[PDB]
């Protein structure tokens, strides 16, 4: 396990978050490798990938994600001017995160139809600091643990509805889980 924090580890970076509740362990592997384990845990946010991301990214994924409780695995990123938190969602636990959310439209990528969503979040910690802006979503009907993110397909089905992004800056796959249990083991390309 490491300390929360930010870096590059065999040529990628890592973001690694919690709230300090306890129940985590986040490991570096070799390569774009991973590994969370959690039990009881807080909020908790990690993974590896970019800084910066790219609007053409193409992603690989692939190992085992087990979560037992609220919790997703995504690719999760952000951009600036405007800021903008995104996910495009693959796989999730007892909550489906858009619940609630409007919807703005399907896109078909990689297999599955995604569902598009925007969300609001009002002044709430950012990359920046304390902000209000929006979550866009993109939340893969047909659930799955390896694959591959076509970023570009998203970003434009996005664009097309309004969603508009600004500069990025990080991208990466990450698991998250709020106040649940669970294994992941993930290696990113």
């Amino acid at each position: 396990t490491i300390q929360p924090g930010t870096g590059y580890n065999n040529g990628y970076f890592y973001s690694y978050w919690n709230d300090g509740h306890g129940g985590v362990t986040y490991t570096n592997g070799p390569g774009g490798q991973f590994s969370v384990n959690w039990s009881n845990s807080g909020d908790f946010v990690g993974g590896k990938g970019w800084q910066p991301g790219t609007k053409n990214k193409v992603i690989n994924f692939s190992g085992s994600y087990n979560p037992n409780g609220n919790s997703y695995l995504s690719v999760y990123g952000w951009s600036r001017n405007p800021l903008i938190e995104y996910y495009i969602v693959e796989n999730f636990g007892t909550y489906n995160p858009s619940t609630g959310a409007t919807k703005l439209g399907e896109v078909t990528s990689d297999g599955s139809v995604y569902d598009i969503y925007r969300t609001q979040r009002v002044n709430q910690p950012s990359i920046i600091g304390t902000a209000t802006f929006y979550q866009y979503w993109s939340v893969r009907r047909n659930h799955r643990s390896s694959g591959s993110v076509n970023t570009a397909n998203h970003f434009n089905a996005w664009a097309q509805q309004g969603l508009t992004l600004g500069t990025m800056d990080y991208q990466i796959v990450a698991v998250e889980g709020y106040f649940s249990s669970g294994s992941a083991s993930i290696t990113v390309s």
